[PDB]
């Protein structure tokens, strides 16, 4: 089809103008004093929203330039909540601020490759200058506070998950589910978490989470790239008959046999999902045989001549639950023999002994903490049912904080920390002076998000972001209470993660977008 | 009359399409290889030239925002040729060059005042460096081959100017009028200049010179504000019978006194001239005396209860010829008897041994400087009239260069003095980074009249600029030769004035507009 | 005024269209089978002519800027007319095609300046080639039968302009005017003619001819520059009284003088006619009294303290007729007695002898040749009034092509002289290849007229073109019979001068026109 | 060499050649200018003048040292600053292939809009 194709300035204030939309929009949920967002439905009543998140999804635009612009920040923000459970909204304002002030030098004739590595080496040595300014999170004390101040003060949440890491550890997989009455329940089961995702965002039943969940599925395990529907049907038949969601974990699910499956569990006939073996080449063989044991499932392997056609029921595995992320799949509660597995182990756990270096050694050490490691389950108790599910969705929101807490630590929240980070680079230099407005653009980008919050809340931001530039450490501006004196301690923080990953990702997309000269897209 | 008001960004965008417009029309006549510009005149064939000048006085614009941009440039760039006799080419396409770069730097976002403070500092180190680079011109050789120069490499013209000179002093007074014959003349004669122009332009009856000429002309001197015309037509209908023209030198000649005047002589009833009487208070009073005694006229005192209605021809003075400036009175050949201009001089001479102030002391000594030095006047002589005329255009042409040559000396021409007086000023700074920016503006402004040039020639300006650079002091390129060497030797050079009157008048120019917020205009 | 500005390419497409609507009307009349034009007059008839000359004349266009175009090789084109009495459609013509094949060559990239140097040099050579190829006119045989060409092979019109030539020389003054009956007259009377024509167009009472022609008429010779009619009033008013003419002599009249002049001899009063005298300086004293002395009236002399306002008749010089041109004035029949004007001349030959000095002695040689030589006068005789002035006209035209043909020769006609000459510069280079296009283009272009004349006459440009450039010397193409001869002897031939001052004022033109880069111009 | 230096050291040999009439000059001075067109890009994507680098790279001889990369002077190839001569000869060849077919196109059939 014939194409639209617009070049340098022109293509360039076109994207701005596409994240201005998104960011004015997705900002104003910004801090403790945020507005909402209302966001149509095709019927019924509207959504009245604070969540910068939900309000991403909807932006689209009508202008295919804008669009762009629009879906670019978009996709690379959506990124730093995938790694750290928060930080989208931030991400976008970050990026906004950056693309803005890029641009204008950009057309005052400054080099846009030299702007942007003037930004990228502002962002490392910030990233260097938040690892400095973060806290850890050591002990079980710390974690619980984390949890707790992640879920509005409530203790509970902090006390499940402190306890929750310590019967799995700081690497432990750990899983939230429904309640059963009014008290918590904490249990390991045997389960196994791996870096595969769902292989089309179709498959996602829960909108909020982002997530595929499925409960009693059956799990088909194939060592082949499933193409055509026509191997599946024998088996998808009788999924069907028995009742049961299925999970598909194979080499890989494609074109014919995806696109099947995507309109099929979209339209309600069965519900299946489908994700990529963990790994690649022989240790992909192995994993695969892993998660057999683990959930007395058979592997169909067409090497040793098993053909996809003949798999009854019981060739597959079966589990309680299985949640897929984006990029993540994990089992819990596998149905697999509670010595089948040990077996498994002492497998895995004897071919470290014979193992002739430090990497096949670790590879296998990876495996055995994957499958006598377990799954940690919470069970989120409470006297109502909407006090229950509530309550679930607060102590998954802190697990997430909890987890890149224990991993990178804690930094001052409200912003404080990127424009106190900022102020330490003040001397920051470059190899030209073209360079050097590329660092300077980047130490202003990071007050964005503070000077929003203060937007928001009805105050002057440059007051406010003098006052947070005259401090150190951790001291700053309390975004809710109005006062001053060491953030952290007073409950006002980001994971490090969490405020890393904003920046990088910001910085990441706006240096693509101020070194872009053209733009190709459809005829309007 | 209502107005039209525009801000910001908005005023300056029109005031800068206003000086692309001049500035386009000027640049292209610029070096040796400059283009034609065909000028109409609304009865009979177009004018085609390659002069600035006359380019520039017919631009005017329909958009009234877009025209302030063209007029103000323009009034500062005349400037230039009114001080060196050249230059307002080349103050315009600096003017240009600064603008642009100026006002791409505001809508970056930086101050507009320091901008201005480094373009300003920039321009004040390269007048210092100008006059290093600068090469005298002390004694009458020199003299002679820069009057050489000026005229397309006439040796002759070359020594009539030095001769002159040589008669009447550097500083003494050298004017220039049609020969008799085929050989040129020189002599001197009682005659005086002061600094006051015609009190209106439609006086000036020499378009080509700008000037007002009067032969043989009667003089009026007037120690009052002449303001109604009714004292004055005794005089003037004495005068016309007569059939002579009439200079008038007052206090001031005024509104109903001046508009009649401006008519009248515009009509060709009588051919008149005024101008204001030098300098003010007490010392005014003795300079319209010292005129007086040149001219053989009697001064018509208020002081003294003279009334200008009893005022007869006895009483008004005489002179050969008189030539009138935008800021010059030169009367040629005063009537006035020898012994009484000697008296006066020596009268003079005694009032400066009895001065008791130095300053008192100086204005006497430079009154008896003009009474006594006279005036040189060259009768230019050729084979036909038009060679006569011609010539003559080519001597008053050499003679203001040579004026301005044995001021402040010689530089390299082609401008490349400009670019190597840039080109030492690297590593200037200022008070902050948009002052920096402010004097890489002026930097990079200096180029624009060498690669113009080197444009017009056909040739990269890019590569030519680039070689002149890596040069020192006085190498350049022969845009006529194409060839590299020094450029005083080759004799392609501008007098040091015409250069540093240009760059600071572009500045002045450029300034302001950097630092323009508002305009009003009259409504289309 | 605000002012309409066009640059580059625009303002260049937009001259060339003017040009092409002129030279298409005027290239159509052009040879033996030329077409007519028809002129429309306010009233009455159209005029329908084959006068190049007459169309040219009437061109002017709406589009400013494609009216300068059309205005600038008129004016140029025109400058060929009056040197050389034929050419101006030729030049038009010529230009055209230099332009059109000057621009496309610009468009293309081409260096304006350097192609307009292969111009100017291909011209030179061509101005060269054509003084070879030039047929000299020396004996009063051949002076006969170009005159006899020139006027339709009237043999008549021959043998009177070869008398007349032996008359007064080859040098000499030679009028024609109105006969008196059926037989020619030649008479040599006491007269002069000077390079100073009318100083106001409005003067012309005789529009046929463009000049100024007055019976009987009193000489005022003024020694100065006239400014106000004041001082005229008692000689204007003495020659009204007397009824007879006036011709006003002075150094120059002006403004008001002049206005009132020509207002009062375009209606009703008095009919005057005012010149400047010529030369300048001394030489301009000395031949004021020349005329003096020719037409026995005196100077009035500021210098030896004569005043207009006491001159009388008997100061005032007489004469049978007097003509008046653009450039050219005619006294004929001097009134003054032979006794004067003897001694005069003894005078200056006298002076002769006296001064040493080879430019002095030629100077006045020249006064010498001008007042004892006089002037020849022919008066046309005819059988009818129609026939005389008929007659009269062909006598004008013819003389004209003499006087062409006496100072550089003949060459071939038709067009052919400019193929021949451009055929053998097929060698001439320049210093580049955009000079060499420029040479080119030249060279192509003096095909031009050939090429149209065959277009004309309906045969195939080319291959005429082809046929000629086999050819030598005045050998070529027979516009009328069709056949291949030597042009002289078949009396189809151009005065050289037409043919170089047509080629040069067209090379002229369109070279400054291939440099224009700026227009200026009024708003619509 | 690399960085479009090859092709602009390739044209710089061909100053002399001439064709058969004028025309054909031309055609040529085309083609020798237009091998400068990747260079001249190249250095327009860095953000410095086309030409001064240009007019830098014609003056050296062989495989000349231009740093691509920090702009600076050796010996291009030993600096690892290359194309294999197949690419630079096939890129050239097939642009004046086509270049050719269009300058000599006179005519073109197309559906309508």
């Amino acid at each position: 089809a014939a194409k639209d194709v617009k070049f340098g300035n022109d293509a360039r204030v076109k994207m701005l103008r596409g994240v201005n939309v998104l960011a004015d929009a997705v900002k104003v949920t910004l801090g403790p004093k945020g507005r909402n967002v209302v966001l149509d439905k095709s019927f019924g009543a509207p959504t009245i929203t604070k969540d910068g998140v939900s309000v991403a999804r909807e932006i689209e635009l009508e202008d295919k330039f804008e669009n762009m612009g629009a879906q670019m920040v978009k996709e690379v923000a959506s990124k730093a909540n995938d790694a750290a459970g928060d930080g989208t909204t931030t991400a976008t304002v970050l990026a906004q601020a950056i693309i803005t002030e890029g641009l204008k030098a950009v057309a005052a004739g400054m080099n846009p490759m030299d702007l942007k590595r003037g930004i990228d080496k502002a962002v490392t040595a910030a990233v260097e200058e938040l690892k400095a300014l973060s806290v850890p999170c050591s002990d079980s004390k710390a974690i619980a506070q984390v949890g707790t101040i992640s879920a509005n003060s409530d203790e509970t949440v902090g006390k499940l998950i402190a306890e929750a890491m310590d019967k799995v550890g700081k690497e432990g997989v750990i899983t939230v589910e429904d309640g059963t009455g009014l008290q918590d329940e904490l249990d390991v089961v045997e389960g196994m978490q791996f870096d595969r995702g769902y292989l089309s965002p179709y498959f996602i039943n829960k909108p909020e989470t982002g997530a595929v969940e499925l409960e009693s599925p059956f799990i088909l395990l194939a060592d082949k790239k499933i193409s055509n529907i026509r191997e599946m049907l024998p088996v998808l038949e009788a999924v069907a008959k028995a009742g049961k969601p299925l999970l598909i974990i194979a080499e890989d699910v494609e074109g014919e046999a995806l696109a099947t499956l995507v309109v099929n569990t979209m339209r309600g006939i069965v519900k299946v999902a489908a994700v990529k073996a963990p790994g690649f080449g022989d240790r992909r063989k192995a994993m695969l045989q892993d998660i057999a044991t683990l959930t007395g499932g058979t592997v169909i392997s067409e090497e040793i001549g098993m053909e996809l056609e003949k798999a009854t029921l019981e060739d597959l595995g079966q589990a309680k639950r299985v949640v897929i992320n984006k990029d993540t799949t994990t089992i819990i509660d596998g149905v697999g023999e509670e010595a089948a597995i040990q077996g498994r182990v002492a497998q895995i756990r004897q071919q470290i002994e014979e193992a002739t270096s430090d990497y096949d050694r670790e590879k296998l050490q990876e495996r055995v903490a994957k499958l006598a490691g377990g799954v940690a389950v919470i069970k989120v108790g409470a006297a109502t049912e909407v006090e229950m599910k509530e309550k679930k969705a607060r102590v998954e929101d802190a697990l997430h904080a909890t987890r890149a807490a224990v991993e990178e630590g804690v930094v001052a929240g409200g912003g404080v920390a990127l424009i106190r980070v900022a102020s330490k680079l003040a001397d920051l230099r470059g190899q030209n002076e073209d360079q050097n407005v590329g660092i300077k653009v980047a130490l202003r980008a990071m007050e964005a998000p503070l000077r929003q919050i203060v937007l928001n809340c009805g105050e002057e931001p440059s007051v406010v972001a003098n006052t947070v530039k005259g401090g150190d450490g951790n001291y700053g501006y309390n975004a809710a209470t109005e006062e001053y004196g060491n953030m952290i301690d007073m409950g006002i923080l980001d994971p490090t993660k969490v405020t890393r990953s904003a920046l990088q990702y910001a910085a990441s997309v706006a240096g693509l977008m101020i070194t872009t000269e053209c733009m190709v897209t459809d005829l309007p």
